[PDB]
């Protein structure tokens, strides 16, 4: 039940009566959260803007620079872009009463918050690869992708075009040495490179591709409901998890509505609704559903096989020229 937002915030939110969100989260994934927020707080008109991760950063920066009305709350899997904004004066400092036991590495102090722990998984078409054929390690996937029969049948992110594709593949490269071998295997298999989870899943579902690497498990579980032939394989040699980052615009027209929504996302109710109905992999460990930390940990063989990218300024290294250059120079030569 009800998030522990202050009564004064709730009244103030009622005077605002509107809530502008910029979000990367596919609205079809996010809808159950909007619907459930509407029941808590029927008096808040929501404008959900489903936008690419890069478009959110560019939109917010230019709107802000012009004095324009922008969003009240920004929610996105592009973790570098969000931590940059939130560490540079775009964030309203708010100490959420629902985050008192958030680890220090899932919050930028009072400036920004992790709302999810979403694994980068393998999705495959069971009509072309049965489960016993899909390896669960970067080594195994590399050997599979040496098969001629797999040439043209693999998708992954374009880290040059998707800002969250950059987040995932950069974290894969920093933490798993076997990633390099796997990247070159993508070059051998003429891997096709995608700027959205949806584009890659359709191609996999159609059979144009047999296997997609590094897309959100959240989206793949939702799609599985409707597509029997869509398979999910979790990596047992190490799993990158993103934490979808939430902050309030310092210059929100409706800061208290943004506070309620943030508090909702962090609450036992939002996290449970995430795990059970939105099928978004929740941040809280005491959640019930398919999309949970406990179902991820079981799948990969323990919490210690998950590298959770922290909501920290440390990850801005990923935007420093020399760090950006080494990754993308590696990636372009590997993938060919
Ligand atoms: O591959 S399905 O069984 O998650
Ligand atoms: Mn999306």
């Amino acid at each position: 039940s009800r998030p522990a937002s202050d009564p004064q915030v709730v009244e103030a939110a009622r005077k605002e009566g509107r809530l502008i969100i910029y979000s990367a989260t596919d609205q079809s994934s996010a809808q159950a959260l909007l619907d459930d927020f509407r029941k808590l707080y029927p008096f808040i008109q929501i404008e959900y803007n489903d936008l690419g991760t890069q478009a959110i950063y560019d939109r917010f920066v230019s709107e802000t620079a012009a004095g324009a009305s922008s969003a009240d709350l920004l929610w996105s899997s592009a973790m570098e872009l969000q931590v940059k904004l939130a560490s540079e004066g775009y964030a309203l400092p708010y100490d959420s009463p629902e985050a008192k036991n958030w680890p220090a590495n899932a919050r930028l102090g009072n400036l920004a918050y992790s709302t999810t722990l979403e694994p980068a998984v393998v999705v495959y078409n069971k009509r072309f690869l049965k489960p016993e054929e899909v390896p669960t390690t970067r080594e195994g996937l590399a050997r599979l992708l040496q098969e001629p029969r797999m040439r043209g049948r693999v998708a992954t992110w374009d880290p040059e075009r998707s800002a969250v594709g950059f987040t995932i593949l950069k974290a894969d490269y920093d933490r798993f040495p076997a990633f390099q071998e796997l990247a070159r295997a993508f070059g051998k298999a003429q891997a096709a490179l995608y700027s959205s989870t949806g584009a890659a899943f359709e191609k996999v579902i159609s059979g144009e591709h047999y296997l997609a690497y590094g897309f959100f498990g959240s989206y793949a579980l939702l799609r599985q409901r409707t597509v029997k032939d869509l398979g999910i394989a979790y990596l047992t040699d190490g799993t990158v998890a993103i934490q979808r980052v939430a902050f309030i615009n310092k210059r929100a027209a409706h800061p208290n509505a943004a506070k309620l929504f943030l508090d909702y996302l962090l609450s036992l109710r939002g996290q449970n609704l995430m795990a059970y109905t939105a099928l978004i992999f929740a941040r809280r460990e005491t959640v019930v559903g398919e999309a949970t930390p406990q179902a991820l940990y079981k799948a990969v063989g323990g919490k210690d096989k998950v590298y959770a990218i922290p909501v920290s300024t440390e990850i801005l290294k990923n935007l420093d020229p020399a760090e950006r250059m080494r990754f993308l120079t590696f990636w372009r030569q590997a993938v060919r």
